[PDB]
This record gives C-alpha cells, sequence and structure tokens, in this order.
C-alpha cells in the first residue's frame, strides 16, 4: 500500500501510515513469547 472512529480494521482500506497496527502485532508477539517460555518451564 505504501508503494504509491475514522479508520477501520481488517480490510484493504488504503489507510494512512499503519505503524500502530504493526506495533500492536509486535507487542502481542513479544508477550506471547514470554508466556510460552514461562508455561513450558513451569
Amino acid at each position: 500500500s505504501a508503494l504509491v472512529c475514522s479508520l477501520s480494521q481488517e480490510c484493504d482500506l488504503d489507510q494512512s501510515v499503519y505503524a500502530m497496527v504493526f506495533t500492536l502485532l509486535c507487542s502481542l508477539g513479544i508477550v506471547l513469547c514470554l508466556v510460552t517460555s514461562v508455561t513450558v518451564e513451569w
């Protein structure tokens, strides 16, 4: 897309710079990694 109440999610909406969604996906991945390691060790 970059290769040229308001916003929406989960579709090709041609939104502006979407770094927030990428940031949230990164954060979820990191948290999941932590919980996975802890559960396996426990």
